[PDB]
């Protein structure tokens, strides 16, 4: 089942409110045709260059950042082009991205919330319609809607009374979330 980690700072927030606010602040990195600048709005893979166990991206305007973890593959110019696919196990949100391929991995200096055991598996043939792609490209674009939808389904599968409209404290009482120090 989904497992959620959250700083006690967010104990009284709903998941939906936290994610809406986090993504709005992160913003859109404008990873779109004509606007991609390597080292500015591409993010990076570990070990990379275009595959690995992590993909991480910091905002173009502040130190907010996220890390996607799993077994990830990116097609770049190969068909179907510009698709992230593979197995997505986790999304960690916070600020101050540390590490990189030269460090052996990425980590957030201030991890606010993480969602693990996501169990999302997207074949390459689904291209940009795959869930893995939509979740991560959404986050790159400042839009947590796809992530919210996947969390909501995982929470309902535990119990239909649980949803993205539950608070982190409610999800902890329900056995799917645990707090970390502020
Ligand atoms: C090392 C990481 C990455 C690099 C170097 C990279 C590079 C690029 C480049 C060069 C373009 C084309 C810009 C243009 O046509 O002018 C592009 C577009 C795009 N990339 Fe990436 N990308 C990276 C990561 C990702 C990831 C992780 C995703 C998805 C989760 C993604 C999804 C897309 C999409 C959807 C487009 C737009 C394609 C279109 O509308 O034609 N990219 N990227």
């Amino acid at each position: 089942s989904i497992s959620i980690s959250y700083s006690t700072t967010y104990s009284g927030w709903t998941v939906a409110d936290y994610l809406a606010d986090w993504s709005a602040y992160f913003g859109d990195v404008n990873h779109r045709p004509g606007q991609v600048v390597d080292g500015s709005n591409t993010g990076g893979f570990n070990p990379g260059p275009f595959d690995g166990s992590q993909y991480a991206l910091k905002s173009t305007a502040s130190d907010a950042a996220f890390i996607a973890g799993g077994d990830l593959h990116h097609t770049l110019f190969s068909n179907p082009s510009h698709t992230l696919w593979g197995k997505l196990d986790s999304i960690a949100l916070g600020d101050t991205l540390t590490g990189g391929a030269s460090s052996g991995g990425y980590a957030l200096d201030s991890q606010e919330v993480s969602f693990s055991n996501l169990g999302l598996d997207s074949p390459i043939a689904q291209g940009r319609d795959g869930t893995v792609h939509k979740v991560v490209y959404g986050l790159m674009s400042g839009d947590s809607s796809a992530l919210q939808g996947q969390i909501d389904a995982l929470l309902k599968a535990v119990d239909p009374s649980l949803s993205i409209n539950s608070t982190f404290d409610q999800l902890a009482a329900a056995g799917v979330a645990h707090a970390t120090p502020a």
